[PDB]
């Protein structure tokens, strides 16, 4: 490893600003009682093989080593700024990027820095009991990296907080700790946040699928006029990718191991593999349907004039606004959305401005398909004919257009009888999650994995795969 340095390892010169690393340092013990209580179950003892960013570049990103997560080096990290930046959309498209928050939109960027900020405690909240029945050490250790990694971007949105918005921020910083996951009074902000995460296979698809509605709204945020956000976005993005391939590397493993089974045994029938301790295909598609529909609640309604003012006021822009070829005003635009009219879905061209939540969302939606595409080459390689797909947009949504009726995975509107007849075909069931539950048993053992998932194909960090990646330190409980 590199040689320690500093406290809260940091590219912005915090020592130079007293006041402001007076104030992180204020609320760091409150960020480490929070992690004590609510952080990975039983934890306080485990030296955990894990990688820390003490730089920005490539060698200090990935300084890996053993250590207790209490005493993780969670730091503040923005992509490295660029001489004569503008902004590239909206009415102030083309004028020098802001450094400190404009007055006039104080209050929205405030909220839109919070939202971010409340889902990364709310994932750590939801998975903190999963250790306890991990697959492997393999598993144990990316579940902490993921963890530890959601805590910093906890930091990463208090540093903004404190920096430019002074004592509300301050308000803001200990309001983030205070609010739980599923918690009567003070719940998390967002509805999917507060959900349960049960067993390892929701894990897998929560990080392949809701951890990439992270990556989508992050990179919305990392066009952003106010550079010290996209300058922290830019780089959270990267912490985003790894949680990203935990989750598809996560579930492909898992489709491996059916597949194997299948072969073994010569059938698909769902009993059999059920005897044999897999999960079978069409279950995984039932909680791919679930994730999947859930995740794409978190977009927003499809229509909303809230979209559309972050957009004009330059706060939060398109994914990859740069690569779009229009005007980046969109006055004059429109977007495609589709529509809910008694017993049809129809579609109909609305004012872009107002249809970006739908915009993003189906970005998203292709990105979560690229990655089904992949997973599908599985089956494939073993010539089967069982293909994932996903389910129609409007099927099993809570928010917007959709919320009022019942769409099947195909597409079609079905009546009250029919989905409460069928959705157990299409979600997963009581049974099935209790089915889950009966194979989740920790397996500790180094090189070792849980009959119902595969080995990865590598370790980290160029590590053998039977690396012992958690020590348990069992003796000091
Ligand atoms: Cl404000
Ligand atoms: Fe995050
Ligand atoms: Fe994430
Ligand atoms: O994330």
């Amino acid at each position: 490893m590199i040689n320690y340095s500093e406290r809260i390892p940091n590219n912005v010169n915090l020592n130079e600003n007293k006041t402001l690393q007076r104030a992180l340092e204020q609320w760091q013990p409150s960020f480490l009682n929070w992690w004590d209580d609510m952080g990975p179950e039983n934890s306080s003892n485990y030296d955990v093989y894990l990688r820390t960013a003490v730089s920005v570049d490539p060698k200090g990103w990935a300084d890996f080593g053993y250590v207790k997560m209490h005493d993780y080096r969670w730091g503040i990290f923005l992509a490295p700024q660029e001489g004569e930046k503008k902004i590239t959309f909206g009415e102030h498209k083309g004028q020098d990027v802001w450094q400190e928050v404009p007055g006039e939109y104080r209050s929205t960027l405030r909220r839109i820095i919070v939202t971010q900020g409340d889902t990364e405690p709310a994932s750590v909240e939801q998975q903190r009991h999963l250790g306890l029945t991990a697959p492997s050490l393999y598993d144990l250790r990316n579940l902490f990296q993921v963890n530890v990694e959601e805590g910093r971007h906890l930091w990463a949105m208090v540093y903004l907080l404190h920096a430019h918005f002074g004592r509300d921020g301050r308000e803001e910083g200990e309001a983030l700790l205070e609010r739980r996951s599923g918690d009567e009074d003070n719940p998390r902000i967002l509805t999917a946040f507060n959900e349960k995460t049960p067993d390892w296979l929701s894990f897998f698809m929560f990080t392949f699928i809701t951890d990439r509605d992270g990556k989508f709204q992050l990179a919305s945020l990392a066009e952003s006029a106010f550079d010290p956000l996209a300058r922290t976005c830019k780089f959270m993005l990267t912490e985003e990718a790894h949680h990203l391939f935990v989750g598809e590397s996560g579930i492909a493993r898992v489709i491996q191991r059916t597949c194997e089974v299948m072969k073994e045994l010569g059938t698909d029938d769902p009993a059999k593999l059920r005897a044999a301790g897999v999960i079978d295909l069409p279950t995984l598609q039932k909680y791919l349907n679930f994730h999947y529909s859930v995740t794409s609640d978190l977009y927003g309604a499809e229509i909303s004039s809230n979209a559309a003012t972050y957009y004009t006021n330059g706060l939060k822009g398109r994914f990859e606004e740069e690569k779009i070829g229009d005007d980046h005003k969109l006055q004059n635009s429109e977007y495609e959305v589709m529509d809910v009219a008694g017993d049809k879905i129809l579609t109909r061209h609305v004012p872009a401005l107002s249809a970006l939540n739908e915009r993003l969302r189906d970005d998203w939606i292709t990105d979560v398909q690229a990655g089904v595409d992949r997973w599908n080459r599985i089956p494939a390689k073993f010539g089967f004919d069982f293909r994932f797909t996903l389910p129609h947009k409007g099927f099993h949504r809570k928010i917007g257009m959709f919320a009022d009726v019942h769409v099947s995975p195909d597409g079609r509107l079905i009546s009250e009888a029919e989905w409460t007849h069928q959705h157990k075909n299409w979600l997963p069931t009581e049974s099935d999650r209790l089915y889950v539950h009966s194979l989740m048993g920790r397996c500790l053992e180094p090189g070792k994995f849980a009959n119902w998932i595969a080995a990865p194909a590598r370790g980290i960090n160029n590590q053998p795969v039977n690396f012992e990646y958690v020590r348990f330190n069992w003796s000091h409980p």
